[PDB]
Formats: C-alpha cells, sequence, structure tokens
C-alpha cells in the first residue's frame, strides 16, 4: 500500500521547518501550485505546525498524518477540484494568518477551523456544480437537494467520514464543547463556499465592513469565516498572470465537460458550460467583477494589509482585458488552412 508507505515517512521523518519549503513560503507572492503535488501534504504538516495548531490542541502526530492523506485521497482529478486547489486554498489560509494578524480578530478555534476547511472543502468533487446534481437526478441530490448546497453539504459530510475513521478523528480529544463547535465551525465555513451563500450575506458582510469590525460580536466572527474562507476559496486570481491564465484553462476544461454531458442529457447547458458558445475573456472579466474583485474589496477594507491582493486582482482583470483581441483570428490560422470553416 502506498499510503501506508507515505504515512510511515511522514510520521517518522518529522515535519520540515516551512522555510525549507521556499524561502518565500510565507508571502502573498508565492504560487503554492509550483510546489510538487508529492511534497504538499509534508507541507500542510509544516503549515499546521508553524501556525502553532499541533502543540496548542495537543494533536496526535499519527492521527494528524493519517488525516491529511486522507483528505488528500479524499479528491478526485477533475481539471480544477483536485489535491492541488485545497492545497493551495489551505496555503492562502496560512498566507493571511501569517501576513493579516488574524488573532485580532477570530478566536484561535475559528481560525483552526478555518484551516481545516480549506483543506476539506472540496471534498470527493466530480467536476460538476450542485444544478447538474439535481439534473441528473444524482445520489448526493437524493440526500441534500431539498436543502440546498448540494455538493458542499457532501463536502462537510465527506470531511466528517474522514474524522469518523479509526485513527483519523484528530478532534477526538477536545472536550464535548470544543469537538461541537470545531463541527458547526466546519459546516457553516463549508457551506460558506456555495456562491448561493455568499450572494445571500454580501449585503451583511458590506454593513460588516462600513460599521467596522466588532471583535466581540459572534455574528461579526461568522460573517469574517465566510470572508475569509471564499478570498482562499478565489486566491488563484491574487498571483500572477500566468496562474490565473492557468486556472482558467482548468476550470474552463471542467466547466465544458459538464456541458458535454449536460447536452448528452438533452438539456441546454449554462452559457459558461458550453464550449460552442462560452466566451472565455468576457466569462473571466465578469467572474472577477462580479465575484473576485468585491470580496477582495471587502478584505482590504475590513485589512488594510490586503490592499496588495485587491490591486492584483485589479490588474489581473484588466490583463484578460488586454489579451481579449487574441480570441478574434486575424489573417489566418497558423496552419494558413480555411478548412475550419466547413
Ligand atoms: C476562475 C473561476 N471562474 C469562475 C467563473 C464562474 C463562476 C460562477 O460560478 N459564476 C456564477 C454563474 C452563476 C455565472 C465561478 C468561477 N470560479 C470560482 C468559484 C467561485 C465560487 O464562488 C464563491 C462562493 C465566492 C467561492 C464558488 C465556486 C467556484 Cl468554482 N472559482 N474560480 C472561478
Ligand atoms: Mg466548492
Ligand atoms: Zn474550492
Amino acid at each position: 500500500s502506498a499510503m501506508d508507505d507515505e504515512y510511515t515517512k511522514l510520521l517518522h521523518d518529522g515535519i520540515q521547518p516551512v522555510a525549507a519549503i521556499d524561502s518565500n513560503f510565507a508571502s502573498f507572492t508565492y504560487t503554492p501550485r509550483s510546489l510538487p503535488e508529492d511534497d504538499t501534504s509534508m507541507a500542510i504538516l509544516s503549515m499546521l505546525q508553524d501556525m502553532n495548531f499541533i502543540n496548542n490542541y495537543k494533536i496526535d502526530c499519527p492521527t494528524l498524518a493519517r488525516f491529511c492523506l486522507m483528505v488528500k485521497k479524499g479528491y478526485r482529478d477533475p481539471p480544477y477540484h483536485n489535491w492541488m486547489h485545497a492545497f493551495s486554498v489551505s496555503h492562502f489560509c496560512y498566507l493571511l494568518y501569517k501576513n493579516l494578524e488574524l488573532t485580532n480578530y477570530l478566536e484561535d478555534i475559528e481560525i483552526f477551523a478555518l484551516f481545516i476547511s480549506c483543506m476539506c472543502h472540496d471534498l470527493d468533487h466530480r467536476g460538476t456544480n450542485n444544478s447538474f446534481q439535481v439534473a441528473s437526478k444524482s445520489v448526493l441530490a437524493a440526500l441534500y437537494s431539498s436543502e440546498g448546497s448540494v455538493m458542499e453539504r457532501h463536502h462537510f459530510a465527506q470531511a466528517i467520514a474522514i474524522l469518523n475513521t479509526h485513527g483519523c478523528n484528530i478532534f477526538d480529544h477536545f472536550s464535548r464543547k470544543d469537538y461541537q463547535r470545531m463541527l458547526d465551525l466546519m459546516r457553516d465555513i463549508i457551506l460558506a463556499t456555495d456562491l448561493a451563500h455568499h450572494l445571500r450575506i454580501f449585503k451583511d458582510l458590506q454593513k460588516m465592513a462600513e460599521v467596522g469590525y466588532d471583535r466581540n460580536n459572534k455574528q461579526h466572527h461568522r460573517l469574517l469565516l465566510c470572508l475569509l474562507m471564499t478570498s482562499c476559496d478565489l486566491s488563484d486570481q491574487t498571483k500572477g498572470w500566468k496562474t490565473t491564465r492557468k486556472i482558467a484553462e482548468l476550470i474552463y476544461k471542467e466547466f465544458f465537460s459538464q456541458g458535454d454531458l449536460e447536452k448528452a442529457m438533452g438539456n441546454r447547458p449554462m452559457e459558461m458550460m458550453d464550449r460552442e458558445k462560452a466566451y472565455i475573456p468576457e466569462l473571466q472579466i465578469s467572474f472577477m467583477e462580479h465575484i473576485a474583485m468585491p470580496i477582495y474589496k471587502l478584505l482590504q477594507d475590513l485589512f488594510p494589509k490586503a490592499a496588495e491582493l485587491y490591486e492584483r486582482v485589479a490588474s489581473n482583470r484588466e490583463h484578460w482585458t488586454k489579451v481579449s483581441h487574441k480570441f478574434t483570428i486575424r489573417g489566418l490560422p497558423s496552419n494558413n488552412s480555411l478548412d475550419f470553416l466547413d
């Protein structure tokens, strides 16, 4: 068994220093997708240690090692919603911890829950959205469609299934109340990754940012966790052009595969899922304007040091505007043929 061998080294070789992973590993300029996938499990452990969670919560190391590999093994390999997504999302949570002084805003247990939620938040994704679940009458829809957020409820249930696997419950020494609290947090945070959820709380996120964050306000803590989670989920937009270009390729590959399956079921895909209709520059620009930029604008409003993140997202958006003309074929194709017209 490969996982047993991986586990054996992960446990007995010891948790490597974060600075050994990369000199700039804790910088907003670092691209965690640059890390070899074979090194990501060790890096998860390194981050957990560097944030003092292992020490503070007296996490059993054999259990944590098993847990981390189980979570990694719990992602499938669609083009975007795979383990490297969860890892880069978790890495961004670490960056926020290192760069934004979250301990002034959130409880220890809340920040811990956020990071664990980042690792788990897309568990067992099949490369299709919630609507496809319902449309295809999937098992996941049979379970959760009456509640909404079908995939996100599944992601959360998968995280719990991993905890309930023998030798994997990294929380099982917690007090009853802390155990209860952690799982409730993971619920709310993972459910916050449903865009329907974000749209529903957006006015509140705005009011919070307007009046000013009140660390004594429990609803403010919950809203902030949702915002932070969604900013981790979108963190590929905060790197350079190459990263936003690459992730566009990945997510549209994934989208168009869904659309192809929808067409085969005789249904009309959303335009952005339809490879015959989707115009990537416009769709990406729209996603940045309506989803990504307002989330980072909110983050900047709440955290002055998050300003560079918003500015990088806005810049990447402008770069999409600049390259859009390249999606129009001028002259002939690079094979000198108009055969594609037939
Ligand atoms: C690169 C990139 N393009 C996207 C393009 C379109 C959309 C989309 O759903 N548009 C809405 C429909 C109605 C037109 C999302 C996109 N997206 C996300 C994303 C954002 C999410 O929203 C929150 C809850 C804030 C995380 C949730 C899940 C995902 Cl996968 N992540 N990266 C992307
Ligand atoms: Mg998701
Ligand atoms: Zn995600």
